[PDB]
């Protein structure tokens, strides 16, 4: 819980920089009771800006004071059935470019975002890039032929990938996909980790 | 600024898990406008518990959604004059055990907590342990003789350290210090990193 | 190159601990020239055990002294065509349990090991566990029905997963797969990251 | 031990990328026995360049295949008496600029390099910079007055620090020290972490 994780972590950091309730309360313009209450799980209503200050006087970040994502696994694993996948339709330049079928995710590995992607367009000339993004990405061509584009949107490198091909795109590298010219559509599994 | 860092990071995570304002608003029981406002630096008054939920539906931590500690350096460095050091008097079992003179700290390395410590007691038999702590610690005997105790409080290892000696205590390892028997007091520099 | 990375990193560490060619040569029982030669890319023939000692006197690891995996990407990406996938047949208890079709890998993310796995057996009762392993694993059922087993081999949790289902198994968690009882075989994509 | 750590780690990586002795031996131009021997602690005489290749075919680094620095602590701590400190005399432009008295170091925190530094010169005009370096640095003025210079060697920022002052210099930031003009010499404790 936000409150408890904060309550425990706040007390940790405070002690770490050798401050008592009194000393910390003083730098924040609060009373010793207030601080003590926080360390007792009563910080729940603290605003983001307020958390910002507490973190500041303690010369650290809000992150260092809040608990980890939390656990959502069942004895080590988490499962997702095909019919419970969130479906988000991606739009680029008012066109239906992609369709994101979101696969299993877990708070134990927040950076893991697996997807089954429906590549809707089939005109390489109309390919639309993203500005690259954080985290690496593993790709597997699930169906059809994928026409891949990466690098500089103005003068990019290309590759026509057949069903079963696998790629890796490093973080920050810009990319774009479309079905092979005229083939209608294609599908690929995209795994961000 | 808490609000802006959050505003930027929220939009990052939302997009990362392929959600639009609508989709996210729905899982949270909020309106699309609200979410949009947040991504626009208006999340300042969000409570800790509320931040807890947003982090939860986005399968991540509050930390991943809040900005880093921030920068407080002057072209790479930060300086502290001897007369501006915070002074906290540590008490163990109602006795004045230590006196913490806090040295320079920086939000760029929150785990760095340097101290000039006044070891007040000089009776090894009355040594008082801490339950060990996170982070390693480098020590340098600034003055007098330090009588060091570490490990198991019931049956610990010991060492009489002269002025100029240097030690390293791994994280979680319990320790205690006092001036060499009868010598009155001693001083050591303690650096937690 | 091993030699150059080592040559550059050795000089870094040596300076870091304030040692000159003379000082380092002395602790190792070598001549100043020898050390200088190493820092000049001539360490190529140094044995593992010898590297072990150099690392030791420099109070660090061989890893800290050798260069990173290296880059093997083409402007950010690496591609693998379906016909160039390595094929390793996994055997457990003298039976053909799995068939590993290895997908694209990259020295820029060594922990990334994607696979198309052929689940050969279809008798849950004959399921064979692994002792769990380092790194998390994302799974997607490519075909048929997969009968999953994880946790304690003696009394494990189970799940019958249909085509299109996706799972996540945390690191160190033991697991086993087989095709749904009697269905012959199944295929799943396994991504270790 | 280099050999054993390598023997264990090699087997780990090999299995991780689904290769048997045969498969790995083949990519390296070795026999299955050879590889098996390595995994059995007999890799001791492998040269750096050879380790370089093994790492390469296994799409990773030598570091990932060699063991960590190792442990050198005595129940959590390591101690150094003042008379056993290594003494290195630093020279910049053929002048005796510094004198490094090396304090306790540990393979459990290789980046920790604490020093008692004798600042020999006392002419700010003759201050000599370093090109900055990896890792942050905590400083404490042990004696006299230190004249500090950091940033751009051509047009740097300055500070006259009295005994007891403490500073922090971020990694890569260039710096230089000398005793306050005419005061002869000064001493400071420098802790790289
Ligand atoms: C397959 C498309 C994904 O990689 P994107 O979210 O557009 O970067
Ligand atoms: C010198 C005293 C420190 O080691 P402490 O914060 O009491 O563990
Ligand atoms: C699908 C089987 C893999 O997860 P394994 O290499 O046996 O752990
Ligand atoms: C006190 C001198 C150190 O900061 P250096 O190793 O010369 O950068
Ligand atoms: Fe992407
Ligand atoms: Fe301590
Ligand atoms: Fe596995
Ligand atoms: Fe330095």
């Amino acid at each position: 819980t936000a409150s408890t994780g904060f309550a425990e972590l706040l007390k940790d950091r405070r002690e770490q920089v050798k401050m008592d309730h009194a000393a910390l309360a003083s730098l924040l313009g609060e009373t010793p009771e207030t601080v003590a209450a926080w360390e007792n799980g009563e910080g729940g209503e603290l605003t983001l800006t307020q958390l910002g200050r507490i973190a500041h006087v303690l010369g650290t970040s809000i992150g260092a004071l809040t608990p980890p994502a939390g656990n959502d696994l069942d004895d080590g694993v988490i499962i997702q059935m095909p019919d419970e996948r969130p479906i988000l339709k991606g739009v680029r330049d008012n066109v239906d470019y992609y369709v994101y079928n979101c696969l299993v995710r877990t708070k134990r590995a927040p950076s893991l975002v697996p997807l089954v992607v429906d590549v809707l367009t089939d005109n390489p000339d109309d390919a639309k890039f993203n500005s690259g993004h954080a985290g690496n990405e593993f790709l597997f061509v699930l169906e059809g032929e994928i026409h891949m584009k990466w690098g500089d949107k103005e003068n990019p490198k290309e590759a026509l990938l057949p069903t079963g091909a696998s790629m890796f795109v490093e973080e920050h590298v810009p990319h774009a996909f479309t079905a092979a010219k005229g083939t209608g559509s294609a599908k690929l599994i995209a795994v961000n980790f």
